[PDB]
């Protein structure tokens, strides 16, 4: 019940974050940052634990997450990495803030 039900809620949130509804600001978070491709040669010196929605999806599909807290920690790690690496006035930070608003408001509706 509880753990399964809470992970169903997490899976629902994940599907929404990946949905066309949010694509305009979610797209930078779909796949791992390709630091080399973008010439971001300091990315892996600054970000020690990269995270993205494809990694969260793989972990959910593999039943890696044992509870909602573990799932939420990865989603927030993804946003934190964005806030750590990028100047706060960058468009990717505006997109991060918007997708995190979607995440936090629906995560708060967790079944007890
Ligand atoms: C499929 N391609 C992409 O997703 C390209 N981007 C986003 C783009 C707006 C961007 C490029 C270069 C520097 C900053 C932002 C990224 O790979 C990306 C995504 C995040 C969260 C991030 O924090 N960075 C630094 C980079």
């Amino acid at each position: 019940g509880k753990l399964s039900e809470q992970l169903k809620h997490c899976n629902g949130i994940l599907k929404e974050l990946l949905s066309k509804k949010h694509a305009a600001y979610a797209w930078p978070f779909y796949k791992p940052v390709d630091a080399s491709a973008l010439g971001l040669h300091d990315y892996h010196d600054i970000i020690k634990h990269p995270m993205d929605l494809s990694t969260v999806k793989r972990k959910m599909e593999n039943r890696d997450y044992r509870d909602a807290q573990e799932f939420a920690a990865d989603v927030r790690l993804m946003f934190s990495n964005c806030y750590k690496y990028n100047p706060p006035d960058h468009d990717v930070v505006a997109m991060a803030r918007k997708l995190q608003d979607v995440f936090e408001f629906r995560y708060a509706k967790m079944p007890d």
